[PDB]
């Protein structure tokens, strides 16, 4: 946004959601990692828990 952009990038979400993700989730993510990258969010999630991943 403009005079200070503070969150994450609104446009990145609905790209790594088309993939499959929570849309309340993927948020959390994106804003923890810092709007780094679609993959930076899924991995992170992961990172916590999962055994199912690919």
């Amino acid at each position: 946004g403009s005079s200070g952009s503070s969150g994450v990038n609104r446009q990145m979400l609905q790209e790594l959601v088309n993939a499959g993700c929570d849309q309340e989730m993927a948020g959390r993510a994106l804003k923890q990692t810092g709007s780094r990258s679609i993959e930076a969010a899924l991995e992170y999630i992961s990172k916590m828990s999962g055994p199912s991943s690919g």
